[PDB]
């Protein structure tokens, strides 16, 4: 019924299940989750695999000492289990120095600070096997307009991540890059704001084939955007190396619900989507038990999100399939986009004379599109209600 | 008195004082405005020149007979006047042909006809002496998902603007392409909806170096971005061709008020950038005079745009020369901002152990950034309230 | 299969299926629909009857001889179909002498013109049978802040209501009136923007029983609200006399999608609701299909509006039912919601030390709330993975 | 040069300035201000008095010993400054206790107690002598549609407000509440979320007369509404007790900027309305510093709101009393909206056929309105341009 197993590639953050509770109005309603025991409840849930910031794993100021002795307790758990972690970050966001940023704050010395941090911790996520490795630069941005020159701040943003191919080039790491975009919060606006910015970013790094995006769910939906079509460019572009599932009702604070949540009709069309792409990466879930919740309610919030993509996956399945819907297909031309409009050649199309000097527009604009009717087709599928 | 010059680049699109007042709700309250005679209270003003569309200058069906008769009429009010044509764009969102979309659009049919009736109006913008080609895909999108597949059409689209370019290249044509993005209305969503979306699809077509953007006040403020963030990276990435003013109050309909109006914090931050990083392309404006109004309401409000910038010139220029302004920016450090962060090279950073192992992160964190005062300033040469 | 009956009460606009397509940025795509066509399709459908403005069923200008042509053919198309009229409205939005509003509009003859207007399609509503009569006020409002005193247009809407009722009292009519909101569009702001704002604005009236609300879905979604919870405080405080269903995306221009789409997780609650409370006025729909769509295409997405609306009413009824969600409600405390605060009276509050003194509030806080699962269970009905 | 002085009403929160800069990604960046210290800093800026929660006065847990010993210090403090404390308020929000709401939570015991908590702290708002008591429920309301059934706890909240009512008029206090909207954040939807929701709830009390509302600048702002406006018909209704300033840049995460920060030109019609309407009331400034700055940086920020508020008051006083924009007005037909539309009674107006059968609708309708001068004069005085 909706049984997920590690073949389906569902991964969590440690942060994720993890989250205790506190909100700006509010204090921790949850108490601190051990990294080893969210391992176990989830291996035992369904899943393939878990992410992390360093400072989940070895907490902030931890002497070498110390840090070794999570990463052996980790290490050991995720063997006891088979879980495994294919992605990793850095956290430039919560300690105080990063008040105004990583990669792009004013002071040079925070800039350099973060660099190394960054470098530690990606020396790691390899002699862990992890294949991406995100940045969130939620740090990166001001409130008002006289606190970042953006031009010289996209300088210390192509710095920064050049350096750090320098660095796997040389390391002959087999790991790549993955810039998450937010519109904002906690900064008044962000460098990068959505998938589209970060895209054009891309393509002026030094090498930009350790390059793609990890587009989230409700941070493009921050915006007002459609995801679906923005994970579309990303992959016709080449650049979806991973992604994070979650919810978002509209416009506000970021939600982070958990998938299925916010905008239903949405998390249909990305699902079929990323399954006729063909997407194999990891269907990450970056998400925040709601703080009314206890363990219990947790866990069942962590079941809530697989459950919810099997579904969708298979209701997309049927979608595709319906002998019928393939037929509507063609009655709304779908497949008339596909086919190039002049494969011919600049000179066939500038004197065929069907296409300008002859061509019926009045007879051509009566023509109906049909799509309400492969639409409430959609809705049958997604509700059930086709028979 | 902020009065203008030629010497500004003051620029208006015969659609924009010429707008009738036809709106969903309601039907139009103004008369028709014959170009000619825009022309001649524009360059009355104190404009440069105007912008249009095939469609405005020559009325859709036209036959080559009329279609001439335009063309002079126009260009003698040009002559008479003075005014220029720096940049010229094709309607391709009016007609009914046009439902589905241009270059997007499912009937193959119906985006050849939309690539001829651009290369036509391509001659004439030249034939005239524009520098600049602007491109508006507003019907190129969809309301529901099943409706386009989001990676067909970007193909049909690089398919669109590469044969225009290999036009242009044949026909030695000096002009350039300027993409402007929209992220809706009239379609549920529209493709490459923001500044960032457009720019990386310029870093896939065959000839990027002949495309830009024409980013627009409103709609970037329709997705909730900050705009002056978004003209920073197309002049970082060196794309900023053009350029459309104008007003919007957040996030609904396209509204076009006149430029100053709306966000009036932003509009500062916008001209003070334009006029460090040296733009010198026109000062577009691309606005709607309400439909309460009647002419000598359009005039006015025409008036009212060119004067807003000019005066928030003025107040960005003492703004920036201000002795007392330039100790804050170091008091930020602005300057630090410029400042590369590894010049010394990847390994030097790996060994300078000031950065990392030895960097104090507490005494740093309590460095104040200072950006409060730096912007009470700014607010107080905008109001004029310094003495 | 979810088939519609009279009997289900489903009810739309002549303006709806009526849409000829005009948007701000293109012609009309469809011709125009005799109001008497309109009428059989319908009945046909499954539908119950029929809503209109004035200017729908008797054009502008129309002399009072056409005039009764236009209700006679009218009146014979709704007994050969046994199709009801339970609602009409007037049309002040339109014509350009409505462009700074109706009611509020600041020439005092311009709103002289307006309540007389009404006045006389009321009389035409009882000629008919309408129970309700809904007032839309899209044109009251301002895009500038000195073009209108809020105080003073908040008078001129009061005494408008006012005569109204004084002569509906006078000619002794069983009708009631519903105001509906709107935050914006076509005006940058409109006078009395969401629920919220007419609820108050009618508890100051003279006759305040004669007054209540027709909130329209995405109009509250346009402010970014949950549309359900608004639909509370208008039957909390007993003035849902009448709703408008459709679809929105977010925050932007007024979409106006059949019901179903948009936020579909929305539409499941609010059904509920609209079921438990006993709601039995219409179930109108206010929306338009799209413009790339024909004839067919019209009456393809008015069936999916009723169709829509009776599979999300099952799935709603089942989810009550289940002897399951019911203990998943008494897990998270709904039931102890229901029960009184201080039943016992305050004085009995203010000595219970039950309540302060010696709360346990480290033992309470730690009680989970449940909220999550009840939401799958719910998720799960929805889309029929239960079983 | 814009100084402030108690006689201009200026007051300010403790968790205002006193704000520590946590928020969800990130720990405080500043230490913890004493409230005495606060009371010094202010009067020395030249404010009035400062608001509070029981919990920034007495530390949550407090004994009635140590209790004592905090208002006594603030007693001191208040009296060697001479700052006056108009205003008081509960904390239902941080504990979690309160993760489910106060007055509408599920478990009714949760209820009871943060009835206790509110009137304990009522009786120490009147020792001090606060004239106005504020309430803002941001726990009340849910991000599930199935975790609260908002009939139900409507009545929860009346039944709450009710018994303070009943509480007060016993104690004879002479004391005033005032209910503040937020349509969301930290909750996923909150309960009464505009000015307008919590207006109508007001007309349901028992007691109405001692109900009003404290509107926030940036709260309304978050569900894109035009503040003014509202703040026109809380004014119009008389319920404006008190109300909270600050700054917002549009949709999206409660900033809290300083005051005239976010949307300028709105805080310039916010100003120029309370002076006209006489609001004589505090001018509350609910903000908060952002986190890069320190505590030179806090004053400069609380130094700016002031500054901000009088320049404001200054170029609207003159907007007023320009000999010349007083003639627009008149061009514009504000005081045709003063004048009542039908005092000759509804008989007269059925008659008057120069209201309908005789009314030139086209003449009329070609009336412009002149809006847009008298907003470019607007904006001269605003810029101080004018001369
Ligand atoms: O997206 C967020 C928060 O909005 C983070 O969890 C990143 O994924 C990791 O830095
Ligand atoms: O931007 C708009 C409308 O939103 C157009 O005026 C383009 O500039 C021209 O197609
Ligand atoms: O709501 C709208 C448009 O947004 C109207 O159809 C009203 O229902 C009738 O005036
Ligand atoms: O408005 C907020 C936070 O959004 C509070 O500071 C209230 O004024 C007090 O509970
Ligand atoms: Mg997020
Ligand atoms: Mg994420
Ligand atoms: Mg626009
Ligand atoms: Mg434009
Ligand atoms: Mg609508
Ligand atoms: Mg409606
Ligand atoms: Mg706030
Ligand atoms: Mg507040
Ligand atoms: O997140
Ligand atoms: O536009
Ligand atoms: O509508
Ligand atoms: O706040």
């Amino acid at each position: 019924n909706y049984q997920p197993t590690p073949e389906d590639r569902f991964t969590f953050g440690l942060w994720t299940v993890g989250w205790q509770g506190r909100d700006p109005f509010g204090d921790a309603t949850r108490r601190a989750l051990d990294p080893v025991e969210s391992v176990r409840r989830l291996a035992e849930l369904g899943a393939h695999g878990v992410t992390f910031h360093d400072d989940d794993l070895i907490p902030f100021g931890s002497s070498d000492s110390e840090r070794e002795e999570h990463v052996k307790r980790f290490r050991q758990a995720l063997d006891d289990t088979g879980m495994k972690v294919p992605m990793a970050t850095t956290n430039l966001f919560t300690h105080p120095v990063f008040k105004d940023g990583g990669f792009t704050a004013n002071d040079r010395d925070v800039r350099r600070y973060a660099l190394r941090k960054t470098i530690r911790n990606i020396d790691l996520a390899v002699e862990l096997g992890a294949e991406t490795y995100v940045a969130w630069g939620g740090r990166e941005g001001a409130e008002s307009g006289g606190a970042k020159d953006v031009r010289d701040a996209l300088d210390r943003m192509k710095e920064a991540f050049d350096l750090l191919g320098e660095y796997v080039t040389s390391q002959g790491y087999d790991i790549r890059f993955a810039i998450e975009p937010k519109p904002n919060e906690p900064r008044g606006d962000i460098l990068l704001p959505t998938v589209g910015h970060a895209l054009a970013f891309i393509e002026r790094l030094e090498r930009p084939e350790l390059y793609g995006v990890n587009p989230e769910v409700g941070h493009e939906q921050m915006a007002g955007l459609n995801f679906p079509h923005g994970i579309a460019q990303a992959l016709w572009a080449g650049k979806l190396f991973h992604i994070d599932l979650n919810g978002q009702n509209g416009i506000k604070y970021d939600q982070d619900l958990r998938f299925g949540a916010g905008d239903l009709r949405a998390a249909f069309w990305l699902v079929d989507l990323l399954e006729s792409a063909g997407y194999s990466g990891p269907r990450h879930f970056d998400f925040k038990p709601p703080r009314t919740e206890d363990f219990d309610g947790v866990w069942a919030s962590a079941a809530g999100c697989m459950r919810n993509y099997l579904i969708l996956k298979e209701r997309a399945a049927a979608f595709r399939a319906d002998p019928e819907v393939q037929e509507a297909l063609r009655a709304s031309r779908l497949d008339e986009l596909a086919r190039p409009t002049a494969a011919d050649g600049l000179q066939a199309l500038l004197d065929d004379r069907s296409a300008f000097e002859e061509f019926d527009v009045d007879a051509a604009a009566a023509r109906g599109m049909a799509f309400e009717r492969l639409d409430q087709l959609a809705m049958d599928h997604l509700l059930g209600a086709r028979g």
